[PDB]
C-alpha cells in the first residue's frame, strides 16, 4: 500500500478520494493560477474546465476557496477537491512571497478532501514559511486532513530551480515537516529524479510546468517521471490550456493509471 | 440571476439591501475619504450628503465606523450601510499602506449590510493584505456578511494603474480569495473592461474616480462600464462634490437602473 | 428534487455520499445496537457485516466512534459513514435516557459524512435533548456536517409509539430544530405516513423495526413507506440478522432505488 | 415616539424592519407552532403561508432556524424575520418547560432582524428561564439584536392565565430583564390591559390566541387592544388557519396600521 | 497483534509499556483501593508493594495521582503507570456513584502510560458516566493516551453482577464508546466468558476479585480466563494481600506470559 | 446639543464626570509628561498639583496608571480621571514612536472615567497606530469607556505641525476611527481652527502647548479657540508650571465655563 | 543520582527512557539532518538506521515529527524518542536562522520522551530565539517534558565556534533559560571543556561533529569529553554514515556506558 504507515483514519478516508484504488497513483489538475497570474486561457470558465477534466480522467482538482463557492456542478461524475492555502502574485513587489490566505478549518467545512501549501525554499524570509508548513501540518494532523506541500527551490541565489540536489532537499524538507504528499519539479532525467523520490519519505507528485512544445515531449516527461517513482502528477496549463482538454487528460491518465506507453496515450488527443 | 452560486442565507438577505430587485444592479456612494484625505468638499455635513444621495435613490453608502454613530438620519430613503474595514492616509510616510481598523463583528452589531476592504495589489508588503482579505473573507462567510473587495493595482513598479491586464488580475484575485463583490477602476474602453468583468467570477462594481471635468464625460464612462458588464457603480466625489447632489445621483441611477443613455440622464441634473 | 434548498456547500458535498445520485433515495444500515443492547447476532463481526451490507447496495452505515476505529473494509464498495452521537442502554435504570457521547468535531476528523442523534420525545427531561438537538444542529451547520435526527415518541404516557399524530409531531420537531434528515417509525398505513412526510420540511427516512415474521411483510412495509414519500430507509436487524445479508439488502435496494416491486425483490434473497 | 430610550444603533436599524414607519405599530405572524404542536392546518406549506401574509401587508414572521432554510422566497414583498430561541412540546412530560434551542449568534448570521424567547412565569423551575432571558438580553444588547420576550403567567398554581395583575407583572418582568418588546395575552377588557401597557416600560404586542369563532370578535379584540396601548399584535392561528389568509391579515393591518374600525376592515375579507 | 486496528502513534508507543512484547498479554496490579475502601492490608506501604510486584513481573500498576507523587523507586524494576480518573467511596450514601476526579492532562504531565475509568452500568444516573467515558475517550484519542475502561454491571436491579449477558454488554459498551482496553469480571466458565471476549472489539483484561480460597482456585480462574481469550489480568487484593507478593505475581506472570499450568506455577510461591 | 448622536449609556454616564453640566465644556489638565520628558517642574509632587488644579476648577486630570496610584486623595474637590494608554520618550531613538502601554480594561478597573491615546499622524509606521486607535475604539465602545484621541501631524516630512489642513485632517481621522473626543493643536487663528472644528464630527479640545511668555497671550489663545468652536481645553505645562496653579486654572475655567473675557480672567492670578 | 534537584515527576519518568539507569549517561543519535541538509548518506532508509542504532545500544533517537510517522517498529529494543522543534536550511538565504516548526504538545501526543531546540547564539536576531527557548522551557515544565537545548556560538562575528569561553557561555545560557539538558561542541581539550561542564548547572551532552578521518580520533574525542564531565554524547554522521553502524555505536556505548578504553571499544567495529 501507498500510505500504509499513516496513523490517521481521517487522512486515509480522504486520500481515497484523490488516489486511484487500483494504480495507487493520482492525476491532479491545479487551477489556482487565477491568484498568481490572473485570468488566463482555460481558467475563465472554471465549471467548464472542471467538468471536462473530470470527464477526462482527473482524480481531483486544486482550488482557492473563493472559486469553490462558484464552480460547483454536482452533475457529472465526481472529482476530489483540494483547497489551496497559500497566496502570492506576480504583480507583487516580491513574487516569491507566499502567505497563508485560507485556514484548514475553512477547507474542511467546505467538504475539501485535502489542502495544499506552497513553499519557495530559498526566498526572502522563507523561514516564516517553514513555520507555516510546520504549524499547518499539525492542524491537518488533528483534522485528519491530507496535506500536499508544493516545495520549490526558488530565490535570489538559485539559478537552476531544477537542480537535483536542491529539489531533493526541498522535497525531503516537506516530508520532514509533516506533509503527507509532496509536489515538485521534475529534474530532467529519470536517474536524478529517482534520487528525489527515494530521498523523500512521502509520495511525490510531479509538476507539469509551462505549456510544452509537442504532446509527445510532455507525455514523455510524465512517462519518465512515473518510471522514476512518482506517485502521480499535478498538471495545470499543459492540460486546461490544451486544444482538447478531455483528450489530453485522457492521455495523462493512460500513462499514469494504465502504465500505457507514450505512443499509445498520444492517440487519445482527438484533434 | 446575479449571485446564482452564493450559498449563504445571511449574505443573500443582506445583499437584497444593496442591490435593486428589478435591475440587479447597484449604486453605492463611498463616503470614507475622511480617513485618507481629511475633510473635503461634500463630506463636512455627512447627514446632509447621506440623505442627499439617499434621496437620489442611492442603494447604499460606505462609511467608516466613527461616522455612522454620528451619521444616523432616520429619514429620507432607507439606504444600505456598508462599513469600511481598511485604513490609511495620504499624510502617512507610505500612502499605499492599508490596515484593518475595524472588525467584521463590529460592523454587524452596528446593523451594517456589508463590509468593504481596500487592497493595493503591488504595494510594499501587500502580501500582508492578501492574508487580511483571506482571513476576513472567512469571518464574513461565517457571519453571513457580504464582502466588497476594492482591488487596485498600485505600487512602486506600476505606472498605469488602469492597465487592463493588471486590473483584470486584481479583480480575479479578490474573487479567488472570497470576496462577494469587487470594486475597481474602469480600464478606459468597453472591450478591455469586458475582459475584467468576464475574468472575474464575482459581480464587478466600477469606481467613479476623482471629480471629472464635464458631466457628459462622467455619465458616459458609467454608461460604457455598464454595457461592458458592471453590476453597478461606486461613485464618490463625482457625486457628493457636485453642485446638484440629488440630481447627479438621479442621472447615475437612470443610467444604471433604467438603462438610459447620456442625453436622457443629464436631463435629471437641475443645474 | 430532494436537496436544492440547502444553501451550504459542505452539507451538499457530504450528502452526495449517502444518497443515490439517480434515485435521490438512500439505504442506511444502522449498526449501533452494540451500545444499547450489547453484542447481538450480526454485530459480532462488524467488518464482515459492514462489508456484506456494502458489497450489496447500502450507501452508508451508522456506527459509534469506538467501532469505526475498528471495522474498516478499505477493500470493496465504498459506503458512507455516519457517526452516532447519542448513548443510552437497556440495562440503565432509565432506558429512554439518551446522552451525547461524541462531539461533531470528533466525527468530522474521522472522515464521517454525517452524524446522527436520537431523541425520545416524551421521555423524562426530554427537553434536555431538545437543547442538545438544537445546539448540535448549529455546530453541524458550521462544519457543513449533515445531521440525521432520529425522532421517536417514547415515554411514560405514550402507549402507541406508532401513533400518526405523535410521529408526525416528532418528525416536524426535528426539522424545526435544524436536522437535515429525519429517521422515524412507519405508522402502519400509507395514508397516515404520508401525513408524517408532508408535515415534515426535511426528507424522512423510515426505520425497519425489530424482526418481522417474513421477508414479504418486511419488503412490503418498505414498499408502502416509499410510496408514501420516504426518502429512503434505515434498516438494522431486519438486514444484518438475516440469513442472506447480501441478498436481503439487494432486495431493499431494488425496492428503494429501482422502484422494483416485491416478487422481483424477493428474488434477490439468495436464501 | 416609540423607541427613544434605545441607544443601540444596531437595534434601531433592525427594528425598522419589523415596525411600520408611519404608524409605529407592528403586525407579526408567529409560525413556530410546528415545534410545540406539530404539523397543523396552515403550517404544512410554509412558503405559501409566508407569502400570503406578506401580501397581506404584514411586517414580519417568526420562525425556527429549521424553517428559515425552507421559507426564503425573493418572490413578492419582503417581511421581517424573527428567529425563535425557545423550545418545548405538548407531548413532553412537562409542556410548560421551555429551553433555549438556538443561539443569538445563529440568528444574526442567518440575517434575522430580531429574536424571541418564551417564558412561562410560574412554571416549574421557571427561575432557570429568568436567567436565560437575563443572559440572552445581554448577548442581544451586544449584537444589536432586538429581543422579543413572550411573557405568560402559566403554572401549577395559576388558574386564570389572563388575570390582569399576573399579566402586568409578567410583562414588567420581561422589560426589567432587558427585553426590547414584550408579547402577552390580552386581559379581556380595555381598562385592565391598559394597566399592563402602562406598567411595562417596553412596547407591548398582544397575542391573538386560538380561533375565536367569528371574524368580528377577533377583529374587535385587536381593536380594543390597540386602543388600550398595544404597539401591535402577534397573531398566529387566527390568521394562517383562516379561509382567506391574505384578506384576514389585510383586516388586521387595517385596524393596526390605519386605525380603521371593524366595519371597514371586514370589507377586506373576501370570505 | 493485539492492537492491529489502533491507528494512533502515541497510543501504540505507550501501550508498549504495559504489554509484553512477546506474549502480547499484560499483568496489571490495581492499587487504587485506598479511595474506595481506605487503608487496607498491603496498601499501607505503597513503595514496598510496588517493587515486589515489580520484581515478580508486573507490567503496570494503577494508582490515584496522589499516590503517584509518592511511591517512586528508581531502583528495582520499571513498571508502567496507569492513572485512575474515577472516584467513589464505600462510606458514601451511594457507593456505586463514580465521578471523574482527575483529568487526562494531569495524567500525561505526570508521565503516565495510560488512564483508567470505572463505570457501573446500571447504577443511578449511570448515563452521566456514559457521557464521561465518551468525552474522556475523545481527549484520550487526542493526547495519544491509552484508555482502560473498567465496565461492571452494578445497580439496584442487578442481582448477579457476573451474569454473562450483562458483562458481555458492559464490555461492548466500553469499546463502542472509545476505550482501548476493557476491564471486567470473569463470568465463571470458559464458554460464557469467551462470548464476552468475542463480543467486544477491544482486548479484555479480567479482574481478580476478592481473595478466593487457595492459590490453586485463583490461579485456575486466571488460567481459564486466558484460555477464553483474555488479553491479560488486573489483579489487586489476591496479589498484594498475599503472604508472598513477589511469588504470587510470579505465578500469575507464569500463567499469563508463559502459558504455564497451575502445577509448575505453585512452584513459584516460596511458601 | 453636545453628545447628541452618541448612543452608549456607559459613555454618557462617564462623560458627565469630565464635562460641565451647564457649559458643556471641559477643562482637562494633562499630567503625563513624566513618561515622555521625565520629572519636570510641577510634576514632582503629583498629589499637590492634582489637589490644586482640582480647586482651581478642573473637571478631570490625565495620568498614566502608575501615577494614579499616587495622585488619589478624597481630601478636597473631586475631578475626573483619564488614563493615558500611549507611551513614548524623548530619549528614544525615535521620539515620535507611540505604543500602547496600558489596556482599556486596566483603566476601567481603576475607576477611570475615560482613556486617551496619542497618534502622531505622519510619523514612521504610523499606520500601526491607526490600527491601534481603530481596535481600541472598539473595546472602548464595548466597555462604555469614553475615548480621547490626541491627533497630531508630526513626522519627517512635516515642517509646520500647526498647518490648518493637516490638523483638520488629523482631527477628522480620529473621529472617523471611533474617538469620542479629539485633542489637537490650535492652528493660530480663529478662522482656520473653525475649519478644524467644523470638519470633525466629534467635540474638539485644544492643547495649550509650551508656556508662552505672557498670561494674556495664553488666555487669549484659549479665548479665541473657544470662540472658534472648541469644546474645552487640555492644558498641561501652562498651568502646573505656573507660579499660581490654583489661580491660573481659575482663569482658564472663567474663560471656558463662564465665557469671561481675557481681562476679568487675569484677575484670578494672585501669585 | 544525576537529576537529583529536578522536582518534576513527569520529567523524571521520561528522562528514565533516555538515560542509562546504571551509568547515568546517554547515547543519543540525531537524525534530523534531513531538514537542514537534505537526504544524506545514512538517512535515506530511516527505519534501517534507526533499528540498527537501536540495536547498537543507543538510548534515544531524535527526529522531526514528519519523519517519526514513518520509521517506527514493533520489534527490537525500543529506544527513546526526542522530537526536534527547530527548523532551518542550508539553502536558506540565512542558514543560521532557526524557527520553531513543531509545538511541544504535538511531541507529547506522539509519545515523545523529550524535545529539543537549536539556538545559534550570536546569529542575526538571535534574541528572538532566546524568547523561544524561554517560552518553550515553560510549556515543557508544564507538560513534564524534558527539554534538550542545543546551544552553539555561531554568527557573523564569531570565527571560532569552538572557543571555550563562548561555548561555556552558550551552555550556561541554555540552563539559565530552563533547559534540562544541553547539547554543545567539544572545545578540543579536556581542561577547557571541563570549564564548560562546571559552568553549566545542567548535564551537558557533547556533539560528535563531522565525520572524522579515523575511528580512533573520534572515539578518543568522546573518551576525553566523558572524562571532562559530559553526561553523554549526541553523535549523528560519525555513526549513521559509518560502514558498520551497529559496531561503531557499540564502541561509543562501550566508552560512554562502560568507561572502557578506546582500543577495547574499537574492538566492536567490524571491517
Amino acid at each position: 500500500e501507498l500510505f500504509k504507515d499513516i496513523k490517521n483514519l481521517g487522512k486515509l478516508v480522504r486520500l481515497e478520494r484523490i488516489f486511484n484504488r487500483e494504480s495507487e497513483k493520482t492525476v491532479i489538475v491545479p487551477m489556482d493560477h487565477g491568484v498568481s497570474n490572473g485570468p488566463i486561457k482555460g481558467l475563465i470558465d472554471i465549471r467548464k474546465t472542471v467538468n471536462d477534466v473530470a470527464e477526462g480522467g482527473a482524480n481531483a482538482v486544486l482550488l482557492h476557496k473563493g472559486i469553490v463557492r462558484h464552480g460547483h456542478r454536482g452533475y457529472g461524475k465526481d472529482v476530489g477537491l483540494i483547497i489551496h492555502l497559500s497566496g502570492g502574485t506576480a504583480i507583487s513587489p516580491n513574487p516569491l512571497k507566499k502567505v497563508i490566505v485560507t485556514t484548514v478549518e475553512e477547507a474542511i467545512r467546505m467538504g475539501a478532501d485535502a489542502v495544499s501549501i506552497h513553499v519557495n525554499v530559498g526566498s526572502d524570509e522563507d523561514w516564516e514559511a517553514y513555520r507555516d508548513l510546520g504549524m499547518i501540518a499539525e492542524t491537518c494532523e488533528y483534522w485528519g486532513m491530507p496535506l500536499i506541500a508544493m516545495m520549490y527551490p526558488r530565490g535570489k541565489h538559485i539559478q537552476n530551480e531544477r537542480d537535483p540536489e536542491l529539489v531533493a532537499h526541498a522535497a525531503r524538507l516537506g516530508a520532514e515537516l509533516g506533509a503527507d504528499i509532496v509536489k515538485t519539479s521534475y529534474t530532467g532525467d529519470i536517474d536524478s529524479f529517482r534520487d528525489v523520490v527515494k530521498g523523500c519519505p512521502a509520495p511525490v507528485v510531479v509538476a507539469g510546468g509551462p505549456k510544452t512544445n509537442t504532446d509527445e515531449e510532455f507525455l514523455q516527461m510524465i512517462k519518465d517521471a512515473m518510471e522514476a517513482g512518482a506517485a502521480g502528477v499535478a498538471v495545470g496549463r499543459n492540460i486546461f490550456q490544451h486544444d482538447d482538454v478531455v483528450g489530453i487528460t485522457r492521455a495523462v491518465c493512460k500513462i499514469v493509471h494504465e502504465n500505457a506507453d507514450v505512443e499509445e496515450a498520444l492517440k487519445e488527443i482527438r484533434k
